[PDB]
C-alpha cells in the first residue's frame, strides 16, 4: 500500500526495494507527483533520485532511518531537472556520497541544481563505467542516449524484476510526452528502445510521473517519441 510520511508516500516494491514518491504545485500542472527508488544492500541504503525540494529529501531520510534504520551509502540521480536533483543539498548535509552523469553535473548550474559529486561516464554501448560508479551493488546504470533530455541515465536492480526508466518512460496509457523544451526529438525514440533492451527481462517499470507499469510502458513511450522525428 501507501504509506503516508508527512506529505510523501513510501510503497514497498519488492524486499529490499521501495518508491518514494514526492509532489510539487508546479502552477500550471497541478500538483506533480514524481517517483524515485530506496534499496537496501545488505547493511547500507541505495537512493536513485532526490525528491523536489531539499526539506522533502530530508524527509526521505527521516523515513530509512525509522523503517530501514542503516546507514545511505550513496545517492545516485538521473538528470539535472528539480524532481531529480530538487533535494541534492538535503542529500550533502546529510553527509551522502552523490553521483550524476557528467553531462548531469555539468548541466546542473544553468537547470538550477546543485550538481553531484562525482560524475559518471559511459562506454559507447550505454554501460556505466565500471571505476565511475564504485560501490554501486544492485544498481545497475545505463545511458540509453538522450531522449526527455540529453543527460538521462536509467536504472536496473540486481536480483529484482525492476528497472527505473525515470522521466524517459511514460505509462503504457500516457498521451504526451509532456515539454520537449530539452529533448531529443531525432533521438527519443531510439533511447526508449535501448532501455527496454538493456533490461530485457525486467518486468516491473517504474517510472517518475506514473506508477510502476509492465513493459508495454516501454514501447508505448517509443511509439509516441517516434512522433517527434
Ligand atoms: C519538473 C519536471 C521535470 S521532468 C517537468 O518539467 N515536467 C514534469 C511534469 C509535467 C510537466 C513537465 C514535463 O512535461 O516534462
Ligand atoms: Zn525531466
Ligand atoms: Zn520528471
Amino acid at each position: 500500500g501507501d504509506q503516508r510520511f508527512g506529505d510523501l508516500v513510501f510503497r514497498q516494491l519488492a524486499p529490499n526495494v521501495w518508491q518514494h514518491t514526492s509532489y510539487l504545485d508546479m502552477p500550471g500542472f497541478g500538483a506533480v507527483a514524481s517517483n524515485g527508488l530506496i534499496v537496501r544492500d545488505g547493511g547500507r541504503v541505495l537512493v536513485v533520485d532526490t525528491a523536489w525540494t531539499d526539506d522533502q529529501t530530508a524527509q526521505i531520510l527521516n523515513w530509512i532511518k525509522q523503517e530501514i534504520n542503516l546507514p545511505v551509502a550513496l545517492a545516485v540521480v538521473t538528470h539535472a531537472h528539480q524532481d531529480k536533483m530538487g533535494g541534492m543539498d538535503a542529500l550533502h548535509a546529510a553527509g551522502i556520497a552523490t553521483y550524476a552523469n557528467a553531462l548531469s553535473n555539468q548541466l546542473a548550474p544553468q537547470e538550477g541544481m546543485v550538481a553531484a559529486q562525482h560524475s559518471l561516464t559511459f562506454a559507447a554501448n550505454g554501460w556505466v563505467e565500471p571505476a565511475t560508479a564504485p560501490n554501486f551493488g544492485p544498481l545497475k546504470v545505463f545511458y540509453p542516449g538522450p531522449g526527455h533530455t540529453s543527460d538521462n541515465i536509467t536504472v536496473g536492480i540486481d536480483g529484482t524484476d525492476i528497472a527505473f526508466g525515470g522521466c524517459l518512460i511514460k505509462d503504457s496509457k500516457a498521451k504526451s510526452l509532456g515539454n520537449l523544451g530539452d529533448a531529443d526529438t531525432e533521438h527519443y525514440a531510439a533511447s526508449a528502445r535501448a532501455f527496454g533492451a538493456a533490461f530485457p527481462k525486467a518486468s516491473m517499470i517504474v517510472m517518475s510521473h506514473s506508477a510502476p507499469d509492465s513493459r508495454a510502458a516501454i514501447t508505448h513511450t517509443a511509439r509516441m517519441a517516434d512522433k517527434l522525428r
